[PDB]
């Protein structure tokens, strides 16, 4: 039981979205990105994902609005939202209010991304495949 899993990142920041791409791939699992979580969501329609990683302030809506659609309809898929120092106030909240089962604070360090997403996807794995005969 390893990297059949799926990561997906929504970002309007195309930068963010290759950095992260770049960190995650080493890591061998399957990698989605969006800039747009409107794609996003429809994409989650047909595509098996385990973990999210969305930004906070994007166009369409916030990483927050996003991601508690994410937990309403997917509720096994790990939520990590990314956060400036700019966003105390939402992440707080976010939190606060179940909608983000992580955040990764930026500018982060690759050791960062590595250890949220490792970790996410132990905790998908558990959710996934929970009571269900293993084999």
């Amino acid at each position: 039981n390893y990297k059949n899993y799926t990561v997906m990142l929504v970002d309007d920041e195309q930068p963010i979205l290759n950095s992260l791409k770049r960190l995650i791939k080493r890591l061998g699992c399957n990698i989605i990105t969006f800039t747009s979580p409107l794609d996003a969501l429809e994409a989650l329609k047909g595509t098996s994902v385990q973990l999210v990683i969305s930004d906070m302030r994007m166009p369409e809506m916030g990483g927050e609005v996003f991601l508690e659609q994410v937990a309403k309809s997917y509720p096994d898929i790990e939520r990590v939202v990314i956060s400036g120092y700019a966003d105390a106030q939402a992440t707080i909240d976010a939190v606060n209010r179940g909608k983000i089962s992580r955040f990764l604070l930026k500018p982060w360090e690759d050791e960062d991304v590595f250890k949220v997403v490792e970790k996410g996807l132990q905790l998908a794995f558990l959710r996934e495949e929970n009571l269900r005969l293993q084999e």
